[PDB]
């Protein structure tokens, strides 16, 4: 019998790569970050497989952080019997801007053009300078509670200061902008469902996992298909692509979680945000600007000893110095964590004497998420 994870679609092809998940892990089920969080927090397998109730949920992938309410509800309802949850970064990621509008000219968005496209202010292809293109822009967005949406709206919230309204940080893009969606915007479900929709009408644009924004990695560098971001015509500056190499320096510069705050799951997930605001990292000035982390949610404790070992063995691989998942991470258009980040994750969640460690024989004595499923 296996343990069950799922959630965020942004990293699902990574978790579905052979060998990334270790022994005892069922194949990852991509359903969106909101569904993944709900699956874990409520131990509700139907959020992974509709109509299927005879399994427990053991972990989730999410690119949406746990909210204050999610955390407090779990702490009061579940932690006394199941133990503390763990929320940790998995990999760093860009957010790509694929589009379906032919032409050999490179599409290179200034940040303010990106803002105007997603606010509806710029709604024709000839409103993007240097595009070579004409006709209407149709924005495709995620219908459901999405961590890609959260990562993207953090950027819009930080940068888009010149619209007729403001972008809120949210998991539901349809309500992010206080002035509404652009006329004609199209909703679709999942990373893959959005990419299918992008192709279902001409002149469409979206925001997307770099692992799905192009069929091949090198395709992230094709500016006839995946927009460059960061143009500044006044200074004669080209934007760059969402390839992992263009966000990896910025990911690597993100500070490890503050030592005295490590018992708070919120402290483990870095977020980017507005400039000169303590507690959030500013978006990078160099390289590709739209980035963040995708995360993993586990329990510290499982009533079953085999489940506990299985989970530890995954952390040993995914956060290991050797025999790790970094090659697969890169192959999936993502950024590995540096050594000091891996070491910090291991020190809290693997090293046995740490109060936070998975399966700690003192802290987890007699407790943990259940073996059997109960209705
Ligand atoms: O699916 P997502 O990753 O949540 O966007």
């Amino acid at each position: 019998m296996d343990i069950n994870g799922g959630g965020a679609t942004l990293p699902q092809a990574l978790y579905q790569t052979s060998g990334v998940l270790t022994a005892g892990f069922a194949q990852y089920i991509g359903v969106g970050s909101g569904n993944g969080k709900a699956a874990f927090l409520n131990n509700d397998y139907t959020k992974f497989q509709a109509g299927v109730t005879n399994k427990n949920v053991h972990w989730a992938g999410s690119d949406s952080k746990l909210s204050a309410t999610e955390l407090s509800t779990y702490a009061s309802a579940k932690q006394p019997t199941w133990g503390k949850l763990i929320q940790v970064p998995s990999v760093g990621t860009s957010v790509a801007i694929p589009f379906n509008k032919s032409g050999s000219a490179a599409v290179d968005l200034s940040v303010q053009e990106l803002c105007g496209v997603f606010s509806g202010r710029i709604n024709t292809w000839d409103g993007i300078s240097g595009s070579g293109r004409t006709g209407p822009i149709v924005v495709v967005y995620r219908s459901e509670s999405s961590g890609t949406t959260e990562l993207f709206t953090r950027f819009l919230n930080a940068k888009c200061n010149a619209e007729t309204g403001n972008f809120a940080v949210t998991t539901t893009f349809g309500t992010s902008f206080s002035g509404g969606l652009p006329a004609g915007a199209v909703a679709a479900t999942g990373s893959q469902g959005v990419m299918t929709a992008l192709a279902a009408g001409d002149g469409r644009i979206t925001y997307m996992s770099p692992d799905f924004a192009a069929p091949t990695l090198a395709g992230l560098d094709d500016a006839t298909k995946v927009a460059r971001v960061g143009k500044n015509v006044a200074t004669n500056t080209q934007g760059v692509s969402p390839a992992a190499a263009n966000v990896s320096a910025a990911i690597g510069a993100v500070p490890v979680p503050a030592a005295a705050d490590r018992s708070n799951p919120d402290a483990w997930v870095p977020v980017f945000g507005p400039d000169n605001t303590a507690g959030v990292q500013p978006y990078p000035t160099s390289g590709y600007p739209i980035l963040g982390f995708t995360n993993l949610i586990f329990s510290q404790c499982y009533a079953d000893a085999t489940q506990t070992t299985q989970v530890r063995d995954f952390f040993t691989k995914h956060y290991g110095a050797s025999n790790n998942n970094d090659a697969a991470i890169t192959a999936n258009a993502f950024v590995p964590l540096p050594t000091a980040w891996k070491a910090t994750v291991r020190a809290s969640f693997l090293t046995a004497s740490n109060a936070l460690s998975i399966g700690n024989t003192n802290v987890c004595n007699g407790i943990g998420r259940p073996l059997l499923e109960a209705a």
